[PDB]
């Protein structure tokens, strides 16, 4: 009765190593059955626009946030981290988490229509 995760989830998730420690906390929910989902929706919801993380980049402090609502942030010279504030500096480069995508589109198909 525990959520079980397919083949496919199973080698993204090893394989998405800037979230090891959020990936790591998110699936002590396997227990809780089909409301799994729910707390995997809750821990990859964005901060800025309060959606599911769409072309999601992954902080060096460990924070995914959509890179359009990162590139939002920036153009009002605001070059911290909207989750956690950590200084990311003006020349950041964000680079969409494709891994973390591939999981999402997976776990949630059809989630990113219009995003
Ligand atoms: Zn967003
Ligand atoms: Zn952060």
């Amino acid at each position: 009765e525990a959520f079980q995760l397919t083949p496919q989830q199973q080698h993204l998730i090893r394989e998405d190593c800037q979230n090891q420690k959020l990936w790591d906390e998110v699936l002590s929910h396997l227990v809780e059955g089909p409301n799994f989902l729910k707390k995997l929706e809750q821990s990859f919801m964005c901060v800025c626009c309060q959606e599911l993380v769409y072309q999601p980049v992954t902080t060096e402090c460990f924070h995914n946030v959509c890179k359009d609502c990162l590139q939002r942030s920036f153009k009002a010279q605001v070059f911290s981290c909207p989750a956690c504030r950590h200084d990311l500096g003006q020349n950041y480069i964000m680079i969409p988490n494709e891994i973390l995508q591939t999981l999402l589109d997976l776990f949630f198909p059809g989630y990113s229509k219009g995003r």
